């Protein structure tokens, strides 16, 4: 049961390190671990718990923002088709990705950055994705869109990237051209 008060912030070093992969079969208490990130983040959604348990609204979450050096991260967002993405892996990895990019037009924020950080956050259009699930399936996820950026920005935590290290640090609004813009 992860609050805000578990989350860390920019500067703690725990953030730009990379993490451990985690063995596997995994030991009761990693699993224990990353139950917990899929739960925070299906938990935070509701902003009745979120208010209750002093939870902020995430739609994935990474093991090292709860100081957990270990490579363990949860999605739970919807596309814009409707469609619910769960998932909670251990060893998570980009194997392949369009060369086309997407961006959100409202930029990104991160549960471990209290501030307004603009520009746009250049993410690949299409991944694909292996991980190993809580009970031992080894998925190969072809994502795009809105779900293809969360693996993303979770994935980026494991290996000590913060999602402004990809904001065009010339003119954060540079418009790249061919890339898809997702805002309604
Ligand atoms: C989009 C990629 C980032 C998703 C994960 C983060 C939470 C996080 O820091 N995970 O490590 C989130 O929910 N960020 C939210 C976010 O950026 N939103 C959530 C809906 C889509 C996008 C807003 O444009 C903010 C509002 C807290
Ligand atoms: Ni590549
Ligand atoms: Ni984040």
């Amino acid at each position: 049961m992860i609050t805000m008060k578990d989350i860390i912030k920019e500067g703690h070093p725990t953030l730009r390190k990379v993490a451990e992969p985690v063995p596997l079969p995994p030991s009761e208490e990693d699993k224990r671990i990353l139950q917990s990130l899929l739960d925070y983040v299906k938990m935070s959604q509701d902003p009745e718990l979120a208010a209750k348990y002093g939870l902020r609204p995430g739609i994935g979450l990474a093991a090292p923002q709860i100081n957990v050096s270990k490579r363990m991260i949860a999605v739970h967002v919807t596309d814009e088709n409707g469609t619910l993405y769960s998932y909670a892996l251990f060893n998570p990895k980009i194997v392949s990705h369009s060369v086309q990019q997407c961006y959100l037009t409202t930029g990104e924020g991160c549960l471990s950055v209290d501030r307004d950080v603009p520009g746009y956050v250049l993410r690949y259009a299409r991944i694909t994705v292996t991980g190993t699930t809580l009970d031992g399936e080894e998925v190969t996820l072809r994502l795009k869109g809105l779900p293809a950026i969360v693996f993303q920005h979770e994935i980026d935590h494991l290996n000590g990237i913060m999602f402004y290290d990809r904001i065009n640090p010339a003119d954060p609004f540079q418009v790249p051209d061919g890339a898809i813009p997702i805002g309604r």
